[PDB]
């Protein structure tokens, strides 16, 4: 059984592209360390990502510089992946009609989504939520 609904964006894959937030202007950075974050530079290098559809509704989010998947690990951390794993799935979702969200497969009975807060840091999954502003993302073409 899906724990989620299936309003799907129109899909935006192969392409390099920006995930901006819509809570605070950040765009998704995933550094060559591991770690990941959020930054208002737009002419930062690890901002640049690439998305692909494993299945419909379900996505790897790769940087383009680095090659590194974006993941969620068992506490809800984001990460960068030098591999895809079961980890790296998220379902790509429409939004109040407009934006994207990104849910964890792997998490999804627990709604543990990717989410960037105003000050640039990205949110834990457990204090992710349906209705919060973190979670809302566009994504820029590049």
């Amino acid at each position: 059984h899906h724990h989620h609904h299936f309003n799907l964006p129109p899909g935006n894959y192969k392409k390099p592209v920006l995930l901006y937030s819509s809570n605070g202007g950040h765009f998704l950075r995933i550094l060559p360390d591991g770690t990941v974050d959020g930054t208002r530079d737009r002419s930062d290098q690890h901002i640049q990502l690439q998305l692909s559809a494993e299945s419909v509704g379900e996505v790897y989010i790769k940087s383009t510089e680095t090659g590194q998947y974006l993941a969620m690990d068992t506490d809800g951390l984001l990460y960068g992946s030098q591999t895809p794993n079961e980890e790296c799935l998220f379902l790509e979702r429409l939004e109040e009609n407009h934006y994207n969200t990104y849910i964890s497969k792997k998490h999804a009975e627990k709604n543990w989504f990717v989410g960037l807060k105003k000050n640039g840091s990205v949110k834990r999954g457990p204090r992710t939520h349906y209705g919060q502003k973190a979670i809302l993302f566009l994504v820029l073409p590049v």
